[PDB]
């Protein structure tokens, strides 16, 4: 299982490992930040090995850029390490209140390996800390920005921003090698959030998964990437429902356009029905998400296939 450990700047870290979404780190004066939290308690122990490779300090401060179990699940592990605080946005607290038992469910179903040793997740991850708009934390003199400046990938997005070193951490709000998966997405609201993004000039940027993007060209074509991603997925969406197709006549139409464009990321089959099934929910004016459980799959697949 590969891991890697990248220094980004004097005190920010990406975290990836084969397969699984990144975990940011921002190494404070007296503290340890992490956005999103692996999968597991049992996947959390590889980041904290990580960690504490570089510093004994404690891990204060555990952000979740939004609520899906692969980003939260893993939260419990950093009780021990110091935790004093699970930091979400007010939309992120209301979608685990909402669905995040039907999310655990929904996603250790789909992908059972993203969640090695799912026996050690305890239950759902509930914050500690809700915030409306942005916080700012001083990590002694270490100014670190936890934001919600637009919702995307789901209601409630967040991002952690480090204004002295260019660093964002993204979330799964940004994407560059691999799709974006949608399932949940404000389709409607994510350009301008992307543009959000866009103005705070980040030399760094850590995206939902995939390496770090590592000066403002490359960051600048990952928000580019995404914002052409999600635009011609909304649109192909809303041209389905202008025509009254059926789901399998709607996936025919999105791949028209997005085959040639995006075809080749990574984890583009796996994402591609969920976002199409979104896309043409949010286009028929279905602006907030309908719940994905198994069933919901089951008949997915079911209107794709035969
Ligand atoms: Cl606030
Ligand atoms: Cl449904
Ligand atoms: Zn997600």
């Amino acid at each position: 299982k590969k891991v890697t450990w990248t220094k980004l700047s004097e005190n920010a870290y990406a975290y990836t490992a084969e397969g699984d979404p990144n975990s940011g780190v921002i190494i404070g004066d007296d503290s340890v930040l992490i956005v999103d939290t692996t999968a597991t308690p049992a996947m959390a122990q590889d980041l904290i090995a990580k960690i504490r490779s570089v510093t004994d300090k404690p891990i204060k401060h555990v952000v979740l850029s939004h609520y899906h179990a692969v980003r939260v699940l893993g939260a419990s592990a950093y009780f021990d390490e110091g935790a004093q605080h699970v930091i979400a946005s007010r939309g992120t607290y209301e979608m685990i209140v909402e669905r995040g038992e039907a999310d655990m469910k929904s996603e250790i179903e789909r992908f059972p390996r993203l969640f090695a040793g799912v026996e050690t997740v305890p239950g759902l991850t509930w914050p500690t800390l809700v915030f409306e708009r942005e916080i700012t934390l001083f990590l002694g003199k270490l100014e670190v920005k936890i934001m919600h400046v637009g919702s995307g990938h789901t209601k409630g997005d967040t991002i952690v921003w480090l204004p002295s070193q260019k660093v964002l951490f993204s979330g799964d709000l940004v994407e560059y090698d691999a799709a974006c998966y949608c399932g949940d997405a404000q389709l409607e609201q994510w350009p301008a959030t992307l543009e959000a993004l866009r103005a705070l000039g980040a030399e760094k940027l850590v995206p939902g998964r995939g390496p770090a993007l590592l000066n403002p060209a490359e960051v600048n074509k990952g928000l580019d990437y995404t914002k052409d991603f999600v635009t011609t997925l909304l649109a192909q969406g809303r041209k389905a429902v202008e025509r009254n197709l059926d789901l399998k006549a709607a996936m025919a139409l999105t791949r028209e356009a997005m085959d040639p464009k995006f075809g080749h990321v990574f984890i583009y089959e796996h994402c591609l029905p969920f976002d199409v099934s979104r896309a043409f929910d949010e286009a028929s004016g279905i602006a907030h998400p309908r719940i994905w459980t198994a069933q919901r799959d089951k008949d997915m697949w079911a209107a794709l296939q035969d």
